[PDB]
C-alpha cells in the first residue's frame, strides 16, 4: 500500500539477527538500509529488502563464508542451485569424516574392552580372532629388551595419515621355540594394526589371519614377561596342538599419565591349529 | 638396555608433532621433556616417556579440549574407556547435527527444483502432491495488496529454531471464490512450511493435505496474478470439478540480490477431487 520502514533495532527483532550481526552486514556490504531519512540522517531498513536476509540467514547457518554469501546473492534459482549442491557436497565431507572418526573410535574401544573383559588374567585361553590388519617392518637384532618407542616411527606415521589416531597398541613377533632365557629371542618384526598408498618397500601391509590362538594375557611385570611365554608354551605342548604362526605380542599401556608409573598390558598369541 | 634422550627437535621427527606443539605442551605441563643434562642445562626427552604421546595425539586429533586431555591422561583402562563412550556421544552431536542439515538442504532443493521444472510455466496442472506440513496464523484484513514480509516474523522465528533455516517460502490462503476484483479477496492465513514446541495459541502447526491439485505457476508481475487466478478458476470450472480447498499461495524469490529487482514465483493450488 506504501512502503514501510524499520530501524535496525526493529529489524533485528523482526528477523532473528543481532544488532551487530546487522552493522557487520552492513559495514561489508551485504545488507544495507535501503533508505535514509533527509532530516534526522538516520537508516532505515525498507519491509521490502528484508526478504535479501532470507538468503544471508541460512547462509550463515551453513557455516556460508561472506565471498560466497555475496555470491550467492545474485544467482537466481538456476545458480543457486547448483549452489547448494556444491554445499551439500562440503557438509558430505564433514559428515564423512566425522563418521570416519566415530569408527576408529568404536574400533578403539572394541579392543580396550576385551582387554578389560578378559576370561582369566595370567592364564590361557583358545579363542577364535578375526583379520587384524597390520603394517609390519623388521625387528632386526631388537629383542624383548632392546626395542625403543622410536623403533615404530615410520610405523605410527602411517597409521596416522590413515586414522589420524595413532596406535592402540605396539606389536611384535617371534618365532614359537621352546626358549630357556630371554636372550635365546629376538623379534622378527614389529608391527602396529591398521584401523582403515606411498607406502615405502621396507614396510609390508600384512595381516594376523584368523583361527584358533591359544593367547594369555597379564599386565606387565620385568619377570612375568618370559614365565607366561613358556606357560603359553606348555599349554601347546600339554595338548600336543599344531601351531601355525609366529608368536604375536602386543603391549599397550594401562595409562598415559606422567604422574603414574609405567604400566602395560601383554597379550601373546599364536595360531594354533 | 639404557635410557635414550632425544632433543625437541628429534621427538618432532618420530611423532609428527610440531617443534611448536611440543613447547606448549611443556609449557601447559602435558608433555614435558623428562631430562636435562647438568652441562647444557638443555632438555631432553626419554625414550620412555613417548609413549605418553600417543594420546595427546590421538585427543589432539578428535579435538578434545585441554582440561580433558590432562584429565584422561591419568585414566587407567576402565576409566578411559568410559572417557571415549563420552567422545562417540560428542562426535554424534556433531553427526546428528550435520545429518539434520543436509536434509534441510536436499529438502530445500527438491522443492527449488520443482519450480524450475515445471511442466509448463502460466498454465494449468493437476499434479498429486504430498503433506506439507505449514505453522498458520490469521491474516486478518491483509490480503494480495497488503501483506508485508514482517507479516511473518512469528512464523518464521520458529521455522528457524527447528529448521536454523528461514522459510524457503511465503504461503497464504484464501477462499476459491469467483473474484472479478483484486480488492475481492483477503488472505485467510498466512503460513510458511515446516522443515522438519512452545508454539503459541495464536499459530497452529497443520498440513496441505495430499491428493489432486489444480496448479498454476508464472514468474510474478504486478498484474499475471489475478489474471491468473481466474484461469484457474475457468479451469476447475470447465471441468465441473469439485475443489475441497482453500487456494493455496507461494511467494517464493528467484534471487535475493540487491544489485537487481525484486523477483517472485508465484504457485497457486487448489486441492480439487
Amino acid at each position: 500500500m506504501k512502503e514501510s520502514y524499520y530501524s535496525i533495532g526493529e529489524v533485528s527483532k523482526l528477523a532473528n539477527v543481532s544488532i551487530k550481526a546487522l552493522r557487520y552486514y552492513d559495514k561489508i556490504d551485504l545488507f544495507k538500509p535501503a533508505y535514509v531519512d533527509p532530516d534526522t540522517s538516520y537508516r532505515y531498513y525498507t519491509d521490502s529488502q528484508l526478504i535479501h536476509l532470507d538468503l544471508i540467514k541460512s547462509l550463515k547457518y551453513i557455516g556460508t563464508p561472506l565471498e560466497e554469501m555475496k555470491k550467492a546473492q545474485d544467482l537466481e534459482m538456476e545458480e543457486l542451485f547448483a549452489f547448494y549442491t556444491e554445499q551439500e557436497r562440503q557438509i558430505r565431507e564433514k559428515l564423512d569424516f566425522l563418521s570416519a572418526l566415530e569408527q576408529t573410535i568404536s574400533l578403539v574401544k572394541k579392543r580396550m574392552k576385551r582387554q578389560m573383559e578378559y576370561p582369566a588374567l595370567g592364564e590361557v585361553f583358545v579363542l577364535d580372532e578375526e583379520e587384524i590388519r597390520i603394517i609390519q617392518t623388521e625387528a632386526e637384532g631388537i629383542g624383548p629388551e632392546n626395542v625403543l618407542n622410536a623403533s615404530y616411527s615410520k610405523l605410527k606415521k602411517f597409521i596416522e595419515s590413515a586414522d589420524g589416531f595413532t596406535n592402540n597398541s605396539y606389536g611384535a613377533t617371534f618365532s614359537f621355540q621352546p626358549y630357556t632365557s630371554i636372550d635365546e629371542m629376538t623379534y622378527r618384526h614389529i608391527f602396529t594394526p591398521v584401523l582403515t598408498s606411498s607406502i615405502t618397500p621396507d614396510m609390508e601391509i600384512t595381516t594376523i589371519p584368523k583361527g584358533r590362538y591359544a593367547c594369555i594375557a597379564y599386565n606387565f611385570s620385568p619377570e612375568h614377561y618370559f614365565l607366561n611365554l613358556q606357560k603359553l608354551i606348555k599349554y601347546i605342548a600339554d595338548r600336543q596342538l599344531t601351531v601355525v604362526s609366529d608368536v604375536y605380542q602386543l603391549i599397550i599401556p594401562i595409562h598415559y599419565s606422567p604422574k603414574k608409573q609405567e604400566e602395560y598390558r601383554v597379550e601373546m598369541k599364536i595360531e594354533i591349529a
